[PDB]
RNA sequence: UGUACACGUGGUAAACACGUGACAGCAGCCCCGAUGGACGGACCGCGAGGACCGUCAAGCCUAGCAGGUACCUUCGGGUGGGGCCUUGCGAUACCUGCGGGCGAACCCUGUGGUCGGGUUUGCAGCCCGGCCACAUUUUCCUGUUGCAAAAAAGUCAAAUAAAGAAAAACUGUGCGGGGUUCCGUUGGACCUGCCAGU
């Protein structure tokens, strides 16, 4: 039943989620939402056939080993090395059951031996060697089995395995220069800027340009057995290598796993699997090969510079500046992939060309298709919107920009079956980081950032419910100050612009060197540096701009986060926007956030501007006839008074717990009758002759904290008589020892700053207690709401 | 291009001349993203804004994105509304396509002519949309599927099935009971009755 599927997914999603965050968001993002809806029927009949499928590469020629020609491996493995590799351990588990523990507790000899003991053997066991292969749905709404995709999960030991080998391999014989993708730094660092600088130049100096960007897609599905099995035995690398490569792929098999049915396993015909550690770095060599083979006099002179190609991670972005000169490097491509059975995607690749006209001072662009890929035509972009050199979240071959699929990646979150807060931590660390590299590979605009800023609010208003009102600031605003810390792609762009590309001129690279001396490059760096100082504000310790005082400085001085201007001197008070989210649920959370920036609908803030009838508009429904402000319902009136009193109550209640934990003689609700009236202590607590009256209290933020606090420290601690009668109670002598405390909360949730250094000095709590206070302070506050709410009379 | 300043040349000095110059600076800050129009009237404090009533055929808005046309320039480039000032060298007219929200059609389904699309392969399939033609009405109660948070409340005819028929209060480290908030033996929420009181 389908319910039952969507309970399935549910699950599954909440538990990945729990233990791996980034994993669950990249499924999340993508569109591993739906599940399979196939079945085993007409999907083991589509995707097995196209498994088992050797592709007749011939294999390199005497000509590409003599472009490519244009000892310390296999060594023994210590047990040092072993934890020197860098290993990401929150993953799923393998097909043969061990997911991190019975590997976690074997000692390091002995897996160092049982890999010497493999290689001295050269056979992976093949309950280890087994591994499954889960389906994802490319579009939200599948139609048919091709429009799925075989994410296959190998064994843990196996990946840790590979792991080293990868690290051998890329400290051995380090890639070209050229290649800028798999990379010890980042990929997309200066390829960006390099065909940015090429664009300016061909416009300024009107120099004859043709840049074409091509895919490697099916480059997993496509490389052949004995064509990477040859590239490895003549590349000079140990021929006992190359046979266990071989091995290991000519032994293969994959185990079908949908909607948890068992099924046989499958033959692989083509080699380089998805998720293993070999596979970007074998592919690596593929991509040496495929640099090497090309023309040599052929690229775009860019001052003194010869540039012809710039790898990303898995593109292969072309240059030339004759259209004749692109042919050939086009046909070399081809011939190698053919070659070597790589096939490439005609449909999603595209050839930008930039043919200059005397006489008129004017660019003229392309519009007719003239090169091919081995006959299939080029489709030609006019301008280069196809800036998704960023590896996921997959091209559309200029067909839309960048957004129409930012928008579908909100959507897929949005009808993903997760908590409110739980979208808004995947948005806020797995979306925003993921796609801002794209919007810098060409010129930008500020309203384009605006208005995708504009979006992403909307988006996230829809999923808080909040209304259209709020202060925009409190999106943006840092966790610590107060705020949901939702990233601005508006301010994020000038400061990655700033940050990178200042330090182009420091790179290793001789390219992106000559790159830096250009025009267009530092007229864009002129342009985010004045785009960052309009949107922050200088730090006081270090003179260094940042975004997030000038987020604050914004939101502290509006008029719903004014209340908030005490949360930043206490990160405790805001400890529940970002890290205890896991304890509070799916409802919780959306009222939490509607009290905290004061988005109740009062006859006060619900009727901003529309306040143009009586005074039954803006009288207190509950016959008060004053001003019906949310700190009036939620603080003074007589109908919460009970809600008061219960939350206060709640309160204490919690703090008893935790002085009881912390081993203190407590006394719930003292009962001192002083002489001049009637005084009610909260709770008192004595341990070896030292006593404190601890009284609790929620109270209102426009006023400061630490003084309300102190308006009942002296009432309480100097009343004269109070403090005897409690050291007479307690049984302490000198009445000195004991003293007045008190837990000052405001109704947002605000901790107060000497209430809670000495709460935390006077008496030993940890700061999980002390983390929970606000919790309890927005609950309160909210049923008081809907108490208030629930009736009418 | 237009202001102001650094050096050099020449000169007895200049309120004299020229050239070269920090990416030379000097071309201020702040706020604003709502949405259908033309023609005729009733509303409003007839005031900035917000209601409604009549037709029209489809389009109407956009400081959103991309490309070209002309023009101003100065080479860098340039086209929304409002405010505070303060001196504090800038720049407009439209059409084309895409996205957004307001319209408007469209509408129970199967074949074919279709056309734009995706997806494996070499025009063989699956799926997304747009035109051209085919196939009694009202009326209550049991099963099948689309989203709400949990083994159930909403969906009384969303589509349905010789479907089976008819007409034409609360105050609480209180107490008891259950696959239900989501937590890895606890915690807030509602469901009930007693416990000392109002
Ligand atoms: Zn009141």
């Amino acid at each position: 039943t389908s319910r039952q599927k969507r309970r399935a997914e549910y699950a599954r999603v909440q538990e990945l989620y729990k233990k791996c965050r980034s994993r669950a968001a990249a499924e999340v993002i993508d569109g591993a939402c739906g599940g399979v809806g196939h079945s085993l029927e007409e999907m083991e009949t589509y995707w097995r056939p196209i498994l088992e499928r050797v592709s007749d590469a011939p294999g390199p020629t005497p000509e590409a080993l003599h472009a490519l020609g244009r000892t310390q491996l296999w060594k023994p493995i210590s047990v040092e090395e072993i934890k020197a590799s860098r290993f990401d351990w929150r993953t799923s588990p393998g097909p043969d059951g061990i997911r991190s523990g019975q590997w976690r507790a074997v000692p390091v000899h002995l897996k160092a031996e049982m890999f010497n003991a493999w290689m001295a053997r050269g056979e992976i066991p093949e309950i280890l060697r087994q591994c499954r292969t889960v389906f994802v749905p490319k579009v939200e709404r599948p139609g048919g089995p091709g429009e799925y995709r075989p994410i296959s999960i190998a064994s843990i030991p196996l990946r840790h395995f590979h792991s080293i080998l990868a690290r051998r391999l890329l400290a051995c014989c380090p890639p070209d220069a050229r290649q800028r993708g798999f990379i010890c730094a980042d990929g997309t660092l200066e390829n960006s800027a390099v065909l940015d600088a090429v664009l300016g130049d061909s416009r300024k100096k009107l120099r004859e340009c043709h840049v074409a960007v091509l895919d490697f897609a099916k480059a997993f599905d496509t490389v052949s057995h004995e064509a990477l099995v040859e590239l490895l035995r003549l590349r000079g690398m140990p021929e006992q290598f190359c046979g266990y490569i071989a091995h290991l792929y000519d032994t293969a098999s994959t185990t079908l796993a949908v909607n948890n049915e068992m099924s046989s396993p499958v033959k692989v015909g083509r080699g380089v699997r998805q998720g293993d550690p070999l596979s970007p770095i074998l592919f690596n060599v593929v991509m040496d090969l495929i640099l090497a083979s090309l023309p040599e006099r052929v690229g775009y002179r860019l001052e003194m510079e010869l540039v012809s190609a710039l790898a990303y991670a898995y593109d292969l972005v072309l240059l030339a500046g004759s259209k004749v000169g692109m042919q050939e490097s086009i046909s070399a491509v081809d011939c190698v992939g053919r070659q070597m059975g790589l096939r490439l995607n005609c449909r999603k690749s595209a050839v930008l060309s930039m043919i200059p006209d005397g006489h008129r001072k004017k660019h003229h662009y392309l519009t007719e298709r003239t090169f091919n890929i081995g006959g299939k035509p080029l489709r030609q972009v006019s301008c280069v919107e196809r800036w998704r050199y960023l590896g996921v979240d997959f091209e559309a071959s200029g067909c839309v920009t960048l957004e129409h699929s930012i928008s579908s990646a909100l959507n897929n979150i949005s009808r993903a079956p997760l908590k409110p807060q739980q979208r808004l931590e995947i948005l806020r660390a797995h979306l925003i980081p993921r796609f801002q590299h794209g919007f810098v590979l060409g010129n930008i605009s500020d309203d384009r950032l605006r208005m995708l800023d504009v979006q992403i609010r909307k988006a996230v208003g829809q999923w808080l419910r909040l209304p259209a009102d709020v202060p925009k600031a409190y999106y943006h605003a840092a966790v610590q100050d107060g705020g949901l810390a939702i990233p601005s792609v508006r301010a994020t762009i000038p400061d990655l612009i700033v940050r990178r590309f200042g330090g182009l001129d420091s790179s290793p690279w001789s390219v992106a060197r000559a790159a830096a001396k250009s025009d267009k490059i530092r007229k864009k760096l002129r342009w985010a540096w004045k785009q960052l100082r309009r949107f922050s504000r200088v730090d006081s310790t270090t003179q260094r701009p940042s975004v997030r005082l000038f987020w604050r400085e914004h939101l502290h001085a509006s008029v719903d986060g004014r209340e908030l201007r005490e949360s930043t001197r206490t990160p405790t008070s805001t400890k529940w926007i970002r890290e205890r989210c896991a304890q509070i649920t799916g409802r919780d959370f959306v009222q939490f956030v509607h009290t905290h920036i004061n988005a109740l609908p009062s006859r006060i803030r619900g009727s901003r501007g529309r306040r143009g009838g009586g005074e039954s508009s803006l009288t207190c429904r509950a016959g008060c006839k004053v001003r019906e402000t949310t700190a009036h319902i939620l603080q003074q009136c007589h109908r919460t008074h009970g809600g008061r009193i219960l939350r206060h109550n709640k309160i204490v209640s919690f703090v008893a717990k935790a002085m009881e934990e912390n081993k203190w003689t407590v006394e719930l609700e003292p009962r001192l009758r002083t002489s001049v009236g009637l005084r009610k202590p909260a709770i008192i607590a004595s341990r070896d002759g030292v006593g404190v009256i601890v009284d609790v209290q929620v109270v209102s933020g426009q006023r400061s904290l630490d003084e309300l606090h102190r308006e009942k420290r002296n009432k309480y601690g100097n009343h004269g008589e109070l403090v005897e009668l409690v050291a007479g109670r307690l049984g302490l002598p000198k009445a000195e020892c004991v003293r007045a405390t008190s837990c000052t909360i405001s109704w947002r949730g605000v901790w107060s700053l000497t209430s809670y250094k000495e709460l935390r000095s006077i008496i030993g709590l940890r700061e999980p207690t002390l983390q929970i206070v606000p919790i309890l302070a927005l609950r309160g506050s909210h049923m008081n709401w809907t108490r208030f709410n629930q009736m009418t009379s």
